[PDB]
């Protein structure tokens, strides 16, 4: 048992038709106890995912997030040890625009707020507003609101949040701005109109045209929502 998990046969068929390969990986899954299996070996196994999400093929990539997320789910308090490798894992599969594997990632970091708390999940992926795929950004945007419309108020550091996302509000690409937007709606809803203050102070670290559009924005007072797939609806497109 490689990692002390696949067969050797298995590791070959998924190191060299990956997907019903993937798949058979996800059945053993099904009954596997990470706690019972050593973390160098659990390095590995995390180690082959993320190889596997380099497939040019798209449902190889989706379902290796299956896996992964299963991963997750069996792993528990376990995930907290290997956050930093299961979010790279999953900013890597954010530039895939296609829906399949938006649910899953979407399933992935939401069960990671869940065990690490939101804050800590966000500070991480906001790393990844400077990366270069400008839909990995827009991402990392959605999933910052996805957070604020699942998790009370209190569980954020709303000042960091809003200087953290402030960048998106004059990102070269329109999606972004869009999102950020959105997101500074939230931020604005989360805070309680007695404290937006610290929102254009936001504004002022990016700009000193933004204000316009922020402020635009915050007077409709209409939030985006969460579908059951987790997945964030807007509530309007500025003329902007």
């Amino acid at each position: 048992l490689k990692f002390e998990i696949i067969p050797q046969e298995l590791h070959a068929r998924l190191l060299d038709n990956r997907t019903q390969a993937v798949e058979e990986l996800k059945q053993l899954l099904g009954k596997f106890n990470p706690s019972s299996t050593p973390h160098a070996s659990l390095v590995g196994f995390i180690s082959l995912l993320y190889n596997l999400l380099d497939d040019s093929n798209f449902k190889v990539v989706h379902g290796t997030l299956q896996v992964l997320h299963l991963l997750v789910i069996r792993l528990g308090e376990q995930v907290q040890q290997f956050l930093g490798p299961v979010i790279a894992a999953s900013v890597k599969v954010l530039a895939d625009n296609k829906l399949v594997i938006k649910q899953e990632y979407m399933k992935i970091f939401l069960k990671l707020m869940k065990e690490v708390g939101p804050q800590r999940v966000l500070s991480l992926l906001l790393e990844n507003l400077k990366h270069k795929h400008s839909r990995v950004r827009e991402e990392v945007v959605n999933i910052c609101i996805c957070s604020l419309l699942t998790y009370p108020s209190e569980d954020f550091d709303l000042p960091k949040l809003s200087f953290d996302l402030a960048p998106a509000l004059v990102d070269s690409k329109r999606r972004v701005r869009q999102a950020a937007l959105e997101a500074f709606a939230v931020l604005a809803s989360s805070m309680g109109s007695g404290k937006t203050n610290v929102l254009f102070k936001a504004v002022d670290t990016v700009e000193l045209g933004v204000m316009n559009a922020v402020q635009a924005r915050l007077a409709r007072k209409t939030l985006p929502r969460l579908t059951e797939q987790g997945f964030v609806e807007y509530a309007i497109l500025m003329p902007s």
